[PDB]
């Protein structure tokens, strides 16, 4: 039950690729949570609609994301999808995006951040960043695995369909298991 | 003994959080130092800073490069130093005027003095902080937790010790004690 | 709320540096905890700890492994934590009984409490200290500079906050403030 | 192929845990490889020395020649404890197995690891991923062996060791490298 | 044999600094390689030499993965900032993205290092890369041991040789040289 | 001027590895310095070391601790420095008399001088070498590739330059050039 919970939802990467996450905002709000959308960019139909579904303007600036620390604290922050670029910057404590600042404002309070990974270098250079996050207080992952062991050997991507189950567990300070899965047979 | 030194003064983050350093520029100059302002953003308080110091603020990465070969600083100060810029500094990125200024200073084996201020200092930013603490020619204004219940992972320098810190750094020494109870110095 | 908890207690470094923790052992038992000592080395200091506590000290890596599946700790304490052991713990090495016990505890997602003592805390050991601070289920007894002039990079825990530290740890919390002016409690 | 290849085989951790990598060791030799055992330190050692025709390298000094004088074609380490995996990623050499692997990387030759640690998704995650990304290092496919009882634990599928070696000899990582280990217990 | 290979060529840093690699782009084409310019931002001339548009956006760089795979991605010069970003797996420029899209496929990236903090804070980054799969360096060293003690810069004149060896999965040796004697 | 300076000299790795550094104790002593030997293990080429200088070689971690508060060094030399010891030193481990002596030296803010020698300097040990290069009070005897084709990842110090290195390190300076074509000085 995330009824009564304030849940942040950040988007990173490419405008169009956010099709799959829509039903998830739908489910969250349907299940009783208040959702605050955060976007890493200041027309956009995708976002045009996101503000419709839930009853809040998209936080789209770093300064707009700051109040999530002291003024409007989240019970959980979600980032999906989480690009390789943003994962790297998050693991390093950078905050040059509204979505990262929202993450940081959330960890500020010792509250959970839920990540849905999606990067073609997860088993290359981004591997260390991934595992640093996995090991960090208050950070949880949507179960993930390789999505294309032949076509993209270093690629790992989350099972989005498990996002809600992951949030529910993170709200209890727990990582949903199994967190490492053969993603490639749920394509 | 800041007297005659060429001192860079960079600042990162929100603008309004800067009146804590406005009087510091004034201190440094009253002390005889030559102060070169560096702004990580390309706002009139800037022309005020520029009148105080007698130099146009450096406000581009290219305007900062000459701080290396042409006009070398005796010390580079960054204050406040945000978590974002601290992480970038620790990783040797230079995508801002202030970071490039700091780099052009370490290029010459010269001191860089940092005043930390981030709410993730004892979270993900901790390793960045300590990497810098351990690094040649980098010094910290003494710092600590400013709000252990409200912001448990937060650490912030005692700005008032800024001048004392750069005085020690010009001699290549870290001002001690460097780790302090910052929350005991919130109302000066 | 130490009552009915199984508490691991590990010692690292020279043996001569333990009189300052013995009393803390007895406070834990008085509070109703079952304490399992483990020593990083196979006098009375050993016989005593075993007398006080109700158990033979675990003194081998094989001896510590069952802290995982058979006798799981509710919390594992390491005081003092030498700089050597801190660095190895942070790097996930287990070449001592204490390190292995600590691993066996994190295995179960249970809290490990550390009381740092090293003269390079602000030097090369700093990153290791801060990696741990950031890590799931690891807690520090509040610590700070013990001798800022004579030992500039040195930091040491306030041993007297040990029990309070484990109490918060048992709830998944870091005792605050965790960074203190250790040199005033000398 | 494996035929003719000189394959070092390093064991780390408790001697008991070794009776599950014997058949794979036996498989390598049935395939034409010479298997040169090296041990971090008995009855079990003799069986391994008897199966392969070679006395195990058991000292740091006996492992050094593996660089300049008698280089292998591939070095396998199985099982790889969390302790040894950490030291390996950090370039320590205080055991025959670790020295042997360093002497193999010395020459740009492949090192194949079969991981086995209850902290792979804890503190040791960084180390595993450092190795994953490093030149000439390969992993036998691995994953969680017990998601609820040992949430941070990961362990290789030993049955894929020969296929991992085969790919490593071609400078390739056998794919997929991330598997649901717990579905093959 | 650059013969028939598709070689990506990314540039980072200041605009004017490029006079050094421009004849190299020429050597590559004369060796029979198809060269795709990538810019983190003279340009025209390169597009004239190369016959290809400069990829100048991150989205323009993504196709280098699935559709137009490179056989080699070259970055020269490689600034300290870009090297750090690259080592940390960031992709906030066309060039970094091109590099990622190349390592995506297990293909070589060749780096020509140029930074005054190489023996400073960037040192760890440089060594992370040196040890990483599919990354090769044109040999480099201190260009000015007294004037810029922490500085290291590649020997550009060795770029082609580096690219040749990388195609074979090899690092050109010696990779550590006294740059200052060829300055 | 090594005259009047107390300088620690630690040895790591194989035993026979010291047909090289014998003249160095000699040169240092001749230069008017007090040399304190420390040995990573507690054929008496070592009896001569304790002979050349008038001190028993520190051979235990405990014998090394006093190098901190009681008999501080002006400089600690480690030559040669194996890849194992280099990694341990970079990671702040102290499980040898030589590592403990170096830690007791950095304790006081004093220079440590390192003569690298490892076949994985350009492999996994690269990151450790560079962490050290960048750290306060750590200096290197100039080093480079000793055999680019034979051992592509190997780097080794120019031992001939050891004294000039300590002399600079005493003044808080790193001797330049620090990166050299070592393969040219093999004769």
């Amino acid at each position: 039950s995330l009824k009564g919970k304030r849940i942040g939802f950040g988007f990173t990467g490419s405008h169009c690729t956010y099709e799959e996450v829509m039903p998830h905002l739908e489910k969250l709000i349907a299940e009783g949570a208040e959702v605050r959308p955060v976007v890493s960019y200041t027309g956009a139909e995708w976002i045009k609609k996101i503000e419709e579904i839930t009853g809040f303007k998209a936080i789209n600036s770093i300064v707009g994301a700051e109040p999530l620390g002291p003024k409007i604290p989240l019970d959980c922050m979600v980032i999906a999808p989480l690009t390789g670029n943003s994962m790297s910057k998050f693991a390093n404590a950078m905050t040059d995006s509204p979505v990262l600042m929202a993450a940081k404002a959330t960890l500020r309070n010792g509250k959970p951040v839920v990540l849905a990974v999606s990067t073609n270098d997860a088993l290359g250079l981004n591997g260390v960043n991934l595992m640093r996050l996995m090991a960090t207080k208050n950070i949880y992952f949507v179960p993930f695995g390789q999505d294309a062991p032949e076509k993209k050997p270093n690629s790992m991507v989350a099972r989005m369909e498990l996002l809600e189950d992951t949030v529910l567990e993170a709200l209890q300070g727990k990582q949903l298991q199994p967190v490492v899965v053969e993603k490639f047979r749920y394509m």
